[PDB]
RNA sequence: CUUGAGUCUCGUAGAGGGGGGUAGAAUUCCAGGUGUAGCGGUGAAAUGCGUAGAGAUCUGGAGGAAUACCGGUGGCGAAGG
């Protein structure tokens, strides 16, 4: 159940808009969000979703 | 003699040969900036590499082969070339 917590107010860089980069290879996909002026705000992968084998290089493991 | 072959200047098509000059782009690398955990490999897998901060990504520099497409049943070289 609910607790009496203070209000949240935090800032990081508030960029509002970005560019994304997709590096597709033969064994994996690497998917990366950045700011438009060019700084990484996070990434994920298809290999870290743990499909492994051929199943690791598919449109669906890449989507997730 | 020309009926074999040879030769002059002219045009034409082409990756024939030797030496010069030249650019950008991924891997790769370095530096700074941003940023967190896999990256790689495969039939499935593990060795490698990585928190000293990798992988990727922004900016800028580095370096060496190579130069795809146009390249086509094309064209060229003495044959491979």
């Amino acid at each position: 159940a609910k607790a009496p917590i203070r209000a949240r107010k935090r800032v990081r860089k508030q960029v509002s808009d970005g560019v994304a980069h997709i590096h597709a290879s033969f064994n994996n996909t690497i998917v990366t969000i950045t700011d438009r002026q060019g700084n990484a705000l996070g990434w994920a992968t298809a290999g870290g979703s743990g499909f492994r084998g051929s199943r690791k290089s598919t449109p669906f493991a890449a989507q997730v």
